């Protein structure tokens, strides 16, 4: 499976930024997990496809298109608004539009009776992934920086070449235009001497 | 500055990954900052110059074979080269030792005063992963369309000095076709 882990400020604590892991099978429609946490506790709770299929019917929104905005809302980091309550553990979030703005999930998370080990497990999945990507940056860099170099490498003979053509074609019409201005000027005296 | 964030198994609790975070200014034998933290509590200590030489003369050890050291341990560069952590909350006393066949020695020791907001120091820790993450994917997407671009402009700029080269050279025959000519014709009538 595969999850996102977002950076949200709720309107509660401003000032603190809280992090939101979402985690899914294949995809989103199928049911996710979220995570709320910030440095010391975390919520977590679970969303089923029931859940999905009925807070969309309660919105009257098609089933496709309410969960794209659980993707624009839940796994990117303005147009989103973010609620979290700490005794009813109750999340919940809005769209914002053009001085409007609606209720667009509501959801319940349990608070995690070990938060400690969920923000263990979620720091090794951030320092798993940025070695990885950062294994990615090294890697096309070399190649990167080896082909640049190998590129070049072509022009370097490539304007030699040209170079060596380029005085051997004066060579030899140098010698042309002499060994013919010489027979020019020479028996032509020769027949103006006799 | 740099930091390096290390994953250490301490003796005590094997079964819990502590983190280890050290930053720095320049380099480690500068001096630097170091922090532990389970996830709910954080531990930082401040290393200076001073203190490094005086470990490393304790130990009867050169300086940097011992800031070498400590970048195998606490940076994660290591073989094999197996090093052993060591924590106490009584005392706040990180300590670290390397160890060799049937043989461990105290390689290391420091106090780290116990942070008074963890959460803090942990949700720093979380978005530097997190920043680091997103501009490196930045860097990878522009240096692969940086390499995707220079590579066709490879095919590109060969292609047309060729023709620049072989147009050279038909100019240059036609050239000396008259000239030739000129010769000959020049001998044969006189």
């Amino acid at each position: 499976g595969e999850r996102k882990i977002s950076r949200i400020h709720l309107v509660s604590e401003p000032s603190i930024t809280h992090f939101l892991q979402v985690s899914w099978e294949k995809t989103l429609e199928s049911g996710f997990v979220i995570t709320l946490t910030d440095g010391h506790s975390a919520w977590t709770g679970t969303v089923s496809e029931s859940e999905i299929s009925q807070e969309a019917d309660d919105m009257a929104m098609e089933k496709g298109k309410y969960v794209g905005e659980l993707r624009k809302a839940l796994l990117s980091g303005d147009v989103y608004t973010f609620n979290f309550s700490k005794e009813s553990c109750y999340f919940f979030f809005e769209k914002n539009l053009k001085d409007v703005s609606f209720r667009l999930g509501s959801f319940n998370l349990e608070k995690v009776e070990n938060p400690a080990e969920v923000i263990r497990e979620l720091i090794c999945y951030c320092l798993d992934t940025t070695a990885e990507n950062q294994a990615k940056n090294e890697h096309l860099q070399l190649e990167f920086n080896q082909i640049k170099a190998e590129i070049e490498r072509k022009l370097a003979e490539k304007d030699e070449e040209m170079e060596q053509a380029k005085r051997n074609h004066l060579r030899v019409v140098d010698s042309l235009q002499t060994s013919l201005d010489a027979e020019t000027r020479s028996r032509n005296e020769a027949l103006r001497v006799k």
